[PDB]
Parts: structure tokens; sequence; C-alpha cells
């Protein structure tokens, strides 16, 4: 297997059983979606998604999962089946998950890539905001209402742009300077220094009403590329 652990210490393992298509590999935030089976290294099988009627999904990047499967499914393609050999450091340690895993325990993953997709950050889940994050940011800390944002941003409608510029403004106060609503609650999701792309549907954009000034029709989807800069929280 080759080594894809950060630190190079031979903390993840992967070898590719089939290649997966495309260039395309999920990115942080991402919902990714995914059948697997685990094995202890003896081979003693633990557990596999194919015994139940759904596959296992999760957030990638967040510490959802062990941190050996946040560092193997960013390297996946879609279609790729892997085998992933994770060191106690990047599993359960020395806790162990009983009954099923003890001790400093090395884990094996048989690992199948089906789907991903972007993170739906509205309260609805009606797929009104979706973010692809580019670049993660830096600390963990995100902007509240109230909070003194600077953010360098591109609009484009139909991949044509309308707007670009970098601004320093108060969260809540956005509308006074033609940034539409969801463009907003998006920047509360964001981490300093994170650049991310982030689809709005109508609804969390400019509506019915449309922004004339900036050529957008009526019902407009749009598509912004943010990068948060800085921030003062409160
Ligand atoms: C050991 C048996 C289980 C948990 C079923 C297993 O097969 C397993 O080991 N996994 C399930 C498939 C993804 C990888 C792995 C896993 O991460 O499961 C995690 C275990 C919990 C965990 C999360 C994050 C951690 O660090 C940031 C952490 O550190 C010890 C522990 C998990 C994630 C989501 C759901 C879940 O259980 C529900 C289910 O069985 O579907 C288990």
């Amino acid at each position: 297997g080759v080594d894809i652990s950060p630190k190079q210490d031979e903390g993840v393992l992967k070898v590719i059983k089939r290649e997966g298509t495309g260039t395309e590999m999920p990115m942080i935030g991402d919902r990714v979606f995914v059948h697997y089976t685990g094995w202890l290294l003896d081979g003693t099988k633990f557990d596999s998604s194919l015994d139940r009627k759904d596959k296992f999904s999760f957030d990638l990047g967040k510490g959802e999962v062990i941190k050996a499967w946040d560092i193997a499914i960013a390297t996946m393609k879609v279609g790729e089946v892997c085998h992933i050999t994770c060191k106690p450091e990047y599993a359960y340690g020395s806790a162990g998950s009983p009954p099923k895993i003890p001790p400093n325990a090395t884990l094996v993953f048989e690992v199948e890539l089906f789907e991903f997709k972007g993170e739906d950050l509205t309260e609805e889940e009606d797929g009104g905001i979706i973010r692809r994050i580019q670049t993660r940011g830096e600390g963990y800390a995100k902007p509240n209402e109230g909070a003194i944002v600077e953010v360098a941003l591109e609009g484009y409608y139909k991949d044509k742009l309308f707007d670009q510029r970098e601004l320093r403004f108060e969260i809540g106060e956005g509308e006074n300077l033609d940034l539409p609503y969801g463009l907003e609650r998006a920047i509360q999701r964001m981490e300093k220094g994170e650049h991310s792309i982030v689809y709005l549907k109508p609804s969390y954009a400019f509506g019915s009403v449309g922004k004339e000034k900036f050529q957008i029709p009526p019902n407009a989807e749009l598509k912004y590329e943010l990068h948060l800069k800085s921030f003062e929280k409160a």
C-alpha cells in the first residue's frame, strides 16, 4: 500500500482495488456515500454496511469519523474501491471500541465510493445554499450575527461575473451592500482564510425581484466564489 498519512508514518496505507472515474475527489465539508467492510488485522470482520439497507454517509473532514477515514476518503474518486490499513493512532487508539475493537488495534477497511455532493447549509435542508470548500480555513471559529467580516467575493449568473468586490461589513447588514441573504448565511458557516464556492437558489438569493443593476432577472440561481479574509466576532 501507499502511505497516505500526512505525517508519512505509515499510519494510513492505501491499496487501490478498482480505479474510479473522472478526476474529482470529495472535499472537506462534502457529504459522502460509501459501502465499507471493516476487519481487524487478523482478518476478523467487525462490520459491513453491505449487511444493512443503506450506504454509509458522513460529512468529510469534520472529525465525524476516525482520522484514517477523513484522510482516506479525500483521496478517492467516484467508483473507486480501495483497502486502507489504519494504525490505532488514526483509529480508536488505546481506548478501542468494545466489544468489536480491542485497544491498540490496527484496522483494515474496504471502501467503495458511490457519490459525493456539496454541503447544504440551509436550516430547512432544501438545497437552497450549497457549498463546495476549495481551500480550508485556519481556526474553527466562524462569524456570527453582528460580526464585522472582511470578504473577497465574486458573483456569477450563468457563469458571467456580475459583482466582484473586497468588502468590510457587519453580518446582518449585507442587504444594503447588494449582497443576497443566502450569501450572508453562507459567510456565517465559513472559517478565517476559507475559499469556497456557494450556489444559491433564487429563494436564498434575489428571489422574484432580481437585481437589475447586476443584470440579474427574477428567479435567478447564483454562484459565488467567497474568501473569508478575517472577522471580529460579536
Ligand atoms: C467499530 C464498528 C463501527 C463503528 C460500526 C465501524 O465499522 C467503524 O469503525 N466505522 C464506521 C464506518 C466509518 C469508519 C468507522 C468510524 O469512524 O465510525 C465512527 C465511530 C465514532 C467516532 C467518530 C469520530 C472519531 O474521531 C474524530 C472517533 O474516534 C475514535 C470515533 C462512526 C461514525 C458515524 C456513525 C457511526 O455509527 C453508526 C453506524 O453504525 O452506522 C460510527
